[PDB]
């Protein structure tokens, strides 16, 4: 039976996060805007996911001029108002950076780099992987790699997909230069992928589909952001109550369309300073996680 | 040859300079469509499906659906007037959103329009999808749209807003050449010159949007009440307000007779319209304002 | 030729000069459907699927939902009590919206409502969509529905709502004859009378609605709990009874047992009735009662 | 008329219970991952119900990566941390443990046991039985008791299935070892089936949709934590304040993958300090429930 129900069952290690402390916070901004789906990305279909039309359905062969410009806000001015919020609260970042994305704004690319952030690969494409073929999804993968590099001059040593299929995670780990991936939801602190090696070890930071904005426009989540803060301040004060004795994580991600709006960004910057009040919270970049892990956890 | 523009001001937007230097520009929206949406009786081939309180229906082929067309009736009964009174007492201008058929079919109101201030943009000649409507067809109603607001507003509208567009909506608007902008995008938080622009013919885009809107009331996952629609709006002021000490935005707020004109609904559009009044700086303006501010103020080049 | 009517009282609705001046009028109504829904033991061809805790569900074809049923179930058995004791308490009358087949299930509650005082309103025979039945059929169940209600109460029921119409279903009830109002429009603020009203035959429109509706705990958009509904009332009572000031409208309250009657939900409406109460001049009343107001106070011309 | 439209009508029993309480609430924790849709578990398609994927649908034949990685954080971390919150509060549980989820992980199954949670049958296999056929079925039934008796020691006195077919509750009858089941949503209060006997009496607790965090996946669902705290304070208050002169019960139900996130706890944890907080509160098992009818309410 290849599923681990059981991880670290009731006894998970205690994570020694830097500055001891009580909880660690992975802030991760999406950048899709331009790697989605579009007629003029070579996609058969309109986009439909994500974005203020919480009831749209994919229009074959055509483009869909709303949905279109809904993405364009988030690269044209959301991305833009989260950097500065980001900068202003000097809390980095992890962007899970979709390459053909990042190929139509080098700009902002160049920007997130500046401001230290990490540039951690989203795949080629954001479409949906679920039925992709091996030798294609490998391909995706090393042009990711490619762009990823060039543009930000150092390769990615994360991977995130989403949309993952079964043989995504797989190939993440043969390729064999990623540091940790987090297409999995599996659980409140990083972990070595049951594939490890002594000689190639693959860190899992898994990530969160719950404190997430995605849920701003999914059937089921948030209509303000009155909610949100409420929400995240929730998640982190169970955490940082467990982490008294037993520190863990907590994933936090967004995307520019979405939280870039101000309506929701303003519960977003209530949660930084929320957390900031409190003494011993560690806001982290995923690659930071992760070699704090390779040093304080090795592989065994 | 990417026709998208991903990138648009990136971080260096233009100071609009707002009338008054204010720190924030709002867009009050009133649509007005009762009368002009999907329905046998217009000619269309099945009944209204969106935007009203069944939040679960779906279009009936052929036939009147009875419920729906009595939703839509409230809207141009009774929630238009609310709605009127209540920009009236605040002294707040609106831009409306008119659908031509709507606008036909109950030109009273649009007469206390005119007589409010209000501006009144065009919002097509039909409240239907153009994704897939022939050229031809959506010139002809574009040219109607045109007529019927001339005949009932004695002034052309300078305005134009599809809402559902198709590929070719916006430049059939700017092959027009009567539109001062157009309002069929969700791309910024300040106007900008289509790409289309050129000295002889520029066009202004005025984005709106579909998040600080009442339309989600409605739709699956939408607003629950008031106090979560008001919280919504605050917070979007809160930001761009804090933002406009040094770089001014603007902000939409759309609304709809037979949504917002519900009293349950009413209460956080006023408490919302005294909050921002509650605060210096603010420019309360019609889109064609907006329009003409521009044009004024950051000419095309 | 257009036969629906978008324009109503217009800016000019009559002042209702309610009972003791009152500033608004409530009118709570309680729906009975449960044991008239849809059901194979009932005669239909699948399961229900509206309305219930399972707001993912579909009607099954040719077989039992017990999840579904037992859902409905609990409106019958416990919910309808827990809310009959509420209005009893709170001393405020309803209108009990009584699907035919449900009462002839449960006579021992219609009764109880009958105690109470309550209007017992057709709801018609089957709590089913009419939008396709053949107008002989759909006649056969209103004559039904009349002999059933007139049984089981004593008197025959002078109000009607089917809520899923077709576009037979309101002249059929104004065909019949035996009906002081019906209330299945959503169209305004204020009873008015049908265009189709004679000197001879006047027929009162009651507007309902879909909106301060506890339906919308169960629905795809709508309240998730009892604090939010609460705060959806209250607006709706503060806009119209402000209003009132110097033009009074009235407001309904949509209940289910099977909903409301669920104590998580029952908290809110015995607030809001609270909160009412505790405002001068509120008239709570049955819709009988508005419309025996208005045929003395506006009657027909 | 198969249907009991009218039960108890307007004169429900004094439920007279433990301490005179004015009110009995029945915590319920289900315990389902590994035993719901999986190709891994035999069946045809991957699950799409509970999760953070609102809007899922089933995958023929194939592997949902995301989806079984949701599911594996209700067995990996959510389940333990609400163990240590019932025990933290000294409030008792009956477990709805499914029997294939309970065997792929034991420990979690002994540690209920050890804290003194009742162990409740859940059925085989957490899938539809809406559409199973009625030998299948009963098969299934046999199953989960020997698996549940064989973990525990003991048989399981207790069933629910949730999705049942109309032949589920008529087969748990039949078997006739099952001190009461809870396959309804029907009342406030335990009653005998119309199906008992003297020789064969069977007690209903009816179980919930609403007090539910099922409800934070459904599309009309909780948009946080504070609003089902809400919710189920509502619900407590009025049942409490019924209770002054005629008690009832109310169950809240519960999922490791759901509330076991630290954002959903906090307010069940809140919810359960504000009932403690009222005296004449008894705080029970579902097996606690029904062998209190069978001594205070026998069937006649």
């Amino acid at each position: 039976y290849p599923r681990d129900l059981i991880g670290y069952g009731n006894n998970p290690p205690h994570p020694h996060w830097p500055g001891d402390a009580r909880i660690a916070l992975s802030f991760v901004l999406n950048y899709e805007e331009g790697g989605e789906r579009c007629v003029l990305h070579g996609d058969k279909e309109s986009e439909a996911f994500l974005s203020e039309m919480v009831a749209a359905q994919p229009l074959q062969g055509v483009r869909h001029m709303s949905m279109e410009s809904l993405y364009e806000y988030g690269s044209r001015a959301g991305v833009w108002r989260l950097l500065k919020l980001f900068k202003r609260r000097n809390v980095p970042l992890t962007v899970f950076a979709v390459a053909m994305a990042a190929q139509r704004n080098p700009e902002v690319i160049r920007a997130m780099v500046a401001d230290g952030h990490e540039i951690c690969s989203h795949g080629y494409r954001w479409i949906d992987y679920q039925y992709m073929d091996e030798a294609q999804e490998r391909e995706h993968m090393l042009e990711a790699i490619r762009i990823l590099t060039e543009l930000t001059g150092q390769r990615p040593v994360g991977w995130y997909t989403g949309r993952t299929g079964p043989n995504t995670r797989r190939l993440v780990m043969e390729e064999g230069g990623f540091l940790y991936d987090s297409d999995t939801y599996d659980d409140d602190l990083p972990y070595w992928d049951p594939a490890s090696t002594a000689e190639k070890p693959h860190l899992v930071i898994p990530y969160t589909l719950d404190t997430n904005d995605m849920r701003f426009t999914q059937v089921q989540g948030f209509n303000n952001g009155e909610q949100f803060f409420q929400y995240l301040k929730d998640a982190f004060d169970v955490l940082y109550e467990e982490g008294a004795t037993a520190p863990k994580m907590l994933s936090i991600g967004l995307h520019c369309r979405l939280i870039g709006r101000p309506a929701r960004m303003a519960a977003l910057e209530r949660f930084i300073q929320y957390a900031q009040s409190h003494d011993k919270v560690w806001f982290a970049r995923r690659e930071d996680i992760a070699r704090h892990w390779h040093r304080e956890h090795p592989f065994q």
